[PDB]
């Protein structure tokens, strides 16, 4: 399993609802959902080390981490968390996040590489689940 690639989105489910429970206000939400129409996701994996960049017309976000080692990452709405990724299986990693300040929805994300070359991202905020599917460009 090598998650490396330039990935383009082919389906998305429930992203706007995710942002709502994350408390993003309606104005900022409409801006976000519209932009998320044509993102680019770039991943590079070397062993257990990862870099992930996701870009829309309004914003680019970049993160790097190593599976199994704590790191810091913001929630999708910009709140700081301590995160830790583990392999759930050979083709699926799961990130658990703990907010550093205040209280808020419990957040997580997972990334899975299917045998037919799709990348599936799931993002959770409390009970809301968002799913995005990408293929290589
Ligand atoms: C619309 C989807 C996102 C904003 C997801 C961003 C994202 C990735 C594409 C890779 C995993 C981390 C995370 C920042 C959630």
């Amino acid at each position: 399993p090598n998650f490396s690639g330039n990935w383009k989105i082919i389906r998305s489910e429930n992203f706007e609802e995710l942002l709502k429970v994350l408390g993003v206000n309606v104005m900022l939400r409409k801006i976000a959902v519209a932009a998320a129409s044509k993102p680019a996701v770039e991943i590079k994996q070397e062993g257990d080390t990862f870099y992930i960049k996701e870009s829309t017309t309004v914003r680019t976000t970049e993160i790097n981490f190593k599976v199994g080692e704590e790191f810091e990452e913001q929630t999708v709405d910009g709140r700081p968390c301590k995160s830790l990724v583990k392999w759930e299986s050979e083709n699926k990693m799961v990130c658990e996040q703990k907010l550093l300040k205040g209280e808020g929805p419990k957040t997580s994300w997972t990334l899975e590489l299917t045998n037919d070359g799709e990348l599936i991202l799931t993002m959770t905020a409390d009970d809301v689940v968002c799913t995005k599917v990408y293929v290589r460009e």
